[PDB]
């Protein structure tokens, strides 16, 4: 189960994307959105956001979710199970800047519009697809 | 935009996979299923599936549900809003059955345990990512 | 059947466009990534756009001997192709190719003396079949 | 550029294949073969293969090879130059060996028909498949 956990994670950390959806929130669509997280493992799942997301005025202390993830070459699928909830602590949209975050802000870090989601996911359904390679066919063209 | 149509239901009958989960069930885990549909566009949306799946004991006569779509290279993403219903119908079992399909099946087409669910789709949501390739640059190996 | 098998590359080739084309003696044999394309569902010519500068086509002449190195998005089939590659800057050919994509790379657009088209007709390729099957699923702590 | 050798070493890991051809043998077709590496990065690249394998024949002490690489979701695309040559150096088929090596040989470890490749790779040409989001439009279906 060590490898399970290590595959979802590589996946989640270069492929990124996670659609995201609440039952009472946008009519339960998945939007989906760019996951990062700190070093190569382990949550918390964060999410840069705007205030004004529709999800934002909904979320609270906390709410029940689950992310729906694929690796870009569909070799692995998740249902990622956890809680979200805003954090737009200031520390952690330091460590998580980058060029390419930076660019959705027109205030950059201390647009008053930022905001900052977090997810802790406790744990994840997770699906490999495994692929045999057959022999190679010659074929006129 | 019929582009935006065109090319989700190209990628659909393609790459096939939809991750559908339902409230109350299994903690509302989205499962990935593989999709089929008659023709080239147009639902509905079948899945072949077991007797024994979680899902059909709590669908009734149709539920709404989110299914979670993403195209392999993830060009496009789609969030396909509909009624998810069994509808083990033989007519549909004919007209969808295929090699592929019949692994699945230790019975054939007779299997007690063989069940097809139906997703009637009235709209999705979708969002285009798609690629452009930037310059290759050389990069020298340790 | 081998028929399967020219039709799942020809649609794979259609829709995941990108073949990676390396040329002895230029730029150290690098294969670079070129979108194909085909005319109809099947079958070559195969046509790949490009820049008149392309170092590529100075080393052309009446056509070279290449191979092309494919695969299908997420894998599921490997192709090498092999085929004679040359220069075939058609203007009739440039309309039936024509697109907003392939307009987005040249300033003049068709008009552009930049714009340069290469024809890639191939008499075999070698195709391997990679399918996936899912397995069940685990459920992990995090 | 210190991303750009992240990135490749990361998919290179994770999606393994390889097309590999060498002028002069099999009408120089690139057959898919599945790159291992001990550790996440750095070479050099082993590929499991036959003592018949023609290539091995044509290797000698080592040849330039030219191998194209792509990730599963097309995101990366890599042209890998390095030179190739036959190691079938015992401690390193333990080093590799694995299940899914184990696959391909009826003799297993000590089948005399296994051979060992090494691609030590200076450089590579390397494409990065950048992609845009746009905002989620509601459509009928």
């Amino acid at each position: 189960t060590k490898e399970l956990q290590e595959k979802f994670w590589k996946a989640l950390k270069s492929d990124r994307t996670v659609m995201l959806g609440l039952d009472g929130v946008e009519d339960g669509h998945a939007r989906p959105m760019t996951a990062q997280i700190e070093g190569d493992s382990g949550g918390p799942i964060w999410f840069f956001t705007s205030k004004d997301n529709a999800l934002i005025a909904m979320l609270g202390q906390g709410r029940r979710v689950i992310g729906a993830f694929s690796s870009k070459g569909h070799d692995l699928f998740a249902s990622i199970s956890g809680s979200l909830r805003e954090d737009t602590d200031p520390a952690m949209v330091d460590r998580l800047w980058n060029p390419y975050v930076a660019a959705w802000y027109e205030g950059g870090k201390t647009d008053p519009n930022l905001a900052l989601l977090r997810l802790d996911a406790d744990h994840a359904q997770i699906w490999l697809n495994e692929s045999s390679l057959l022999a190679g066919i010659k074929v006129l063209l």
